[PDB]
């Protein structure tokens, strides 16, 4: 009888995981058929915006929490409050509250009110270290609790940076962080942010922001605890991490499957290094699972979303397949305490969610074009061809205009 379109994004391992779980779902609901539309993480936002622009919207789909408000105003998302209430036994309250609450909207704020999506997951971005090269080097292991200072972090990265096969060429580096996904921690840890408290002013020219930005770039260009620009060009640092060439690199729970398959060294999680604030910082990501407000099959569509987001047996298969941590708080707590399941300090993930993880800036803004503009022309700063001070001075009014326009578009689309 019922056919359903499901679009989402994922790295190869994530795609395989969700397809198997949709197949479990179909077995449990033999009158529902799910046609899948899946993309790479990169190509995803463009395709969804084209589907929405043409009002050819999938029954069920992934979406950015920072688009909730705009999606609601434009009538993109079905209000699913009652379909989830009347579901069998499902207890959304067992799910992470910061997760579920990203997809609530009472007409004026995102804190409370009706449900317009379910959280796919929470994605704490932890720091990982290669325990195998640390030991082989004779370097004391990092503290599981007490974060490196920036200076300390650079020191160890230096000791980890060397020519190990004695051919005269460096073949191992302390680290190689990707600014797109790892600059936030340093900014936030240094007491800065992309925007102010009100979330209406751009603050990337705060001296604290500049200092963190400069420190990030300097680890490739000045401290040289990084493969060179050319070397990174030859093989990106993600890949070099997988190959065992890097001391440190981030780890999200969506990595665990890929890492099971490729990483041969022992590795574990630690807090991110801390800037002036003394406190570690990093992000906790999330994607929403929403339902087309114009789906012909709201009941069944909500049923597919619930199965992926909260259903005990649907959650279980996704965690088994190592592409996320459990959405149920209590389950994740016993998951984090289970020693048979690597890495050892899985607990760090939860620590990031409860204590020292933050949201992306765009989650507070009506759209994120202002933020995308910061990263669009950032590469010359990363490659040392201009300072952090002069890029952010040049780029701040560009991104204040975009932010002003986003605030204006939310007045206009919501009245
Ligand atoms: O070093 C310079 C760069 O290297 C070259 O690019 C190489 C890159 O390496 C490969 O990427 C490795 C992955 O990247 C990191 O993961 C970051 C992103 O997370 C994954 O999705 C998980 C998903 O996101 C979470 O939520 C995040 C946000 O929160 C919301 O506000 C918003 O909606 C979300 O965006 C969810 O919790 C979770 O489910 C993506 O797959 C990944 O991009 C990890 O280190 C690895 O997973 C890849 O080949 C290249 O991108 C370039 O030359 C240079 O830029
Ligand atoms: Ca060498």
């Amino acid at each position: 009888k019922i056919e359903l379109t499901f679009m989402f994004r994922g790295q190869p391992q994530e795609q395989t995981a969700y397809k198997n779980v949709v197949k479990k779902f179909e077995e449990k609901h033999p009158n529902v058929k799910v046609n899948i539309v899946v993309t790479s993480p990169d190509q995803y936002a463009t395709k969804l915006r084209a589907a929405i622009a043409g009002r050819k919207i999938p029954d069920v789909f992934y979406f950015n929490p920072g688009e909730l408000r705009a999606y609601v105003n434009s009538n993109v998302l079905l209000d699913i409050t009652k379909y989830v209430e009347n579901s069998k036994g499902v207890n959304l309250q067992d799910i992470w509250e910061k997760g579920v609450n990203k997809y609530r909207f009472d007409g004026e704020k995102v804190g409370q009110g009706n449900l317009y999506g379910l959280p796919k997951d929470l994605g704490p971005f932890a720091l990982g270290y290669n325990k195998t090269m640390f030991e082989k080097a004779g370097i004391p292991l990092p503290d599981k609790d007490k974060p490196y200072t920036w200076q300390e972090f650079i020191d160890v990265c230096k000791k980890l940076t060397k020519d190990t096969n004695g051919d005269g060429k460096l073949d191992q580096w302390g680290t190689g962080l990707n600014a797109t996904w790892t600059l936030q921690g340093f900014v936030w840890s240094n007491g800065a942010d992309w925007i102010d408290e009100s979330k209406t002013k751009v603050t990337v020219d705060d001296p604290k922001f500049i200092e963190a930005l400069q420190f990030f770039a300097d680890m490739q260009n000045k401290y040289k605890v990084t493969p060179s620009i050319a070397e990174a060009q030859t093989l990106d640092t993600y890949q070099r991490w997988l190959r065992g060439q890097l001391g440190f690199f981030p780890v999200g729970p969506w990595d665990l499957a890929a890492f099971d398959q490729q990483i041969k060294f022992e590795y574990d999680l630690i807090p991110w290094p801390a800037g002036s604030t003394g406190k570690p910082a990093t992000w906790v990501g999330s994607l929403g699972i929403g339902v087309s407000s114009m789906t012909k099959h709201p009941k069944e569509a909500v049923e597919l979303a619930l199965y992926l987001s909260a259903d005990p047996e649907g959650q279980k298969a996704l965690v088994d397949q190592r592409v996320q941590l459990p959405n149920s708080v209590k389950v994740a707590e016993e998951w984090a305490k289970d020693p048979s399941i690597k890495p050892a300090n899985k607990q760090e993930f939860l620590d990031i969610i409860n204590d020292y993880g933050h949201s992306f800036p765009t989650e507070y803004t009506y759209n994120g074009e202002w933020y995308d503009e910061f990263y669009r022309n950032l590469q010359p700063v990363l490659d040392g061809k201009m300072s952090a001070e002069e890029y952010v001075k040049k780029a701040k009014p560009k991104m204040q205009k975009l932010l002003d326009q986003a605030i204006e578009q939310e007045k206009q689309a919501s009245k």
